[PDB]
């Protein structure tokens, strides 16, 4: 398949070369994977979502989404126009409130709610979990997407935009998880984005367009847009078999575009998430 005119960074992950304007992906889609938004929520009646999303779990009193963050990750991930695994189920687990922000302990909350919960879901490729969050280090934070990804899920979290090292962030700071750094449309570091030892990979993060509460669109930037563009990769490549969530971290650094990326500081991959896709 190839969507004309995509967004740059969906363009980017199917790509050896930045500066291109298709989305190439095998139809497949990520269809039967599942990937857990772990977020504001998700604005599922969104036309983009296809019915394909729904919220599973809020921590607070409503399950809407009232900020739009989580919509916009969510859309990343999966939506019909702006999403890498567009066939994928999205599921909202609202951790942070409608200002975008939460407390820790409801964030592994969700985290631990996301590991139960997949064993009531039919998702025969696999499960994600999108984790586009984080503050400073917590050993319990990063304890718990342990957790989560030791559970059975592919667990992406964001590196973080302090443009500094992340081994000082959480839950970006966690090794087992998928740390991702953000990049722009000329394959530079996004300005912002953390780096470091404890990156496994980096994905389009800088101006970002995917889908906003209200039904709308909007383009924003920050390795909370470059760690769905990895969730929806991941799922997409558990669709296709050619990992699990247990390896899929490991293998799309393996497949990644090496060495394209500017202002990457000695000691940081330089991988860009790329999906090898062949027609
Ligand atoms: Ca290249
Ligand atoms: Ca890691």
């Amino acid at each position: 398949a190839a969507q004309t005119n995509a967004p740059w960074g969906l363009a980017r992950i199917s790509s050896t070369s930045p500066g291109t304007s298709t989305y190439y992906y095998d139809e497949s889609a990520g269809q039967g994977s599942c990937v857990y938004v772990i977020d504001t929520g998700i604005e599922a009646s969104h036309p983009e979502f296809e019915g394909r999303a729904q919220m599973v779990k809020t921590y607070y009193y409503s399950s809407r989404d009232g900020n739009g963050h989580g919509t916009h990750c969510a859309g990343t991930v999966g939506s019909r126009t702006y999403g890498v695994a567009k066939k994928t189920q999205l599921f909202g687990v609202k951790v942070l409130d409608d200002n975008g922000s939460g407390q820790y302990s409801t964030i592994i909350a969700g985290m631990d709610f996301v590991a139960s919960d997949k064993n009531n879901r039919n998702c025969p490729k696999g499960v994600v979990a999108s984790l586009s969050l984080g503050g400073g280090y917590s050993s319990s934070v990063n304890s718990a997407a342990a957790r989560l990804q030791s559970s059975g899920v592919m667990v992406a979290v964001a590196a973080g935009n302090n443009n500094a090292d992340a081994r000082n962030y959480s839950p970006a700071s966690e090794p087992s998880v998928c740390t991702v750094g953000a990049s722009d449309r000329y394959d530079r570091r996004s300005s912002f984005s953390n780096y470091g030892s404890v990156l496994d990979i980096f994905g389009p993060g800088t101006d970002i367009l995917s889908t906003w509460i209200g039904g709308s669109t909007r383009s924003i930037s920050g390795t909370s847009m470059a760690t769905p563009h990895v969730a929806g990769l991941a799922a997409y490549l558990m669709t296709l078999g050619k990992t699990t969530a247990a390896s899929a971290c490991r293998y799309i650094a393996d497949t990644a575009n090496k060495g394209d990326l500017s202002n990457i500081p000695f000691g940081t991959v330089n991988l860009l998430a790329y999906n090898n896709y062949q027609a």
